């Protein structure tokens, strides 16, 4: 058999998954940042 | 020995692990977002 | 020389590191969740 | 080179995506560390 | 043979970045765990 076609599909799937991770990570950084700023302006601190 | 069969298996394992990482990241962003909001409504702040 | 063997080795090392990442992230979510619950019970909030 | 060219392009895209993830994680750690300090140094605690 | 030299190079760069990510995550969970303990002991809570 020729496994090249399947290997290419696996690599493409890896990039698809990586794009999802990157998207999630950038949103996560935004949430943590909001949380940080909120704690900084917390009068009780 | 042709190594394509083994390489394909490695690629498949990579994607399976990525699937898990993506799922964990999704659940994590949810917890953080919940924490963010919980703090924005903290009495002593 | 044939680089196929070395390519397979790189893929195997990648999966090892990715496995460690999966485990670390799994523990991290638990820590964040515990953190979330602790804040939800913070009397000052 | 049959599918070789396409496979190399996928690998290049993966490395680029990884670089971004790495940069995002670097920023996230500083935010979390800045938060860890802000708390460790909160009066009411 | 094949674009093997080029593909191997991309795989080596990917591993280098992944090892860095692993180390970043390791340090990050440490900081989060520290944050968790600090809150658990926050008398204001
Ligand atoms: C970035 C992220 C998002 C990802 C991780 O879960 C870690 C994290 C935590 C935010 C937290 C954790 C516990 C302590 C914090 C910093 C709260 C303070 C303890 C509130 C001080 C309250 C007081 C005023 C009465 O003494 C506000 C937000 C809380
Ligand atoms: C920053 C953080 C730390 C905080 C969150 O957990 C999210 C995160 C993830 C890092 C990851 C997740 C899955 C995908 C990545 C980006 C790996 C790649 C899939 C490896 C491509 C491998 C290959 C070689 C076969 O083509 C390397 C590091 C991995």
């Amino acid at each position: 058999m020729d496994l090249a076609p399947q290997m290419l599909r696996e690599l493409q799937e890896t990039n698809a998954a990586l794009q999802d991770v990157r998207e999630l990570l950038r949103q996560q950084v935004k949430e943590i940042t909001f949380l940080k700023n909120t704690v900084m302006e917390c009068d009780a601190c």
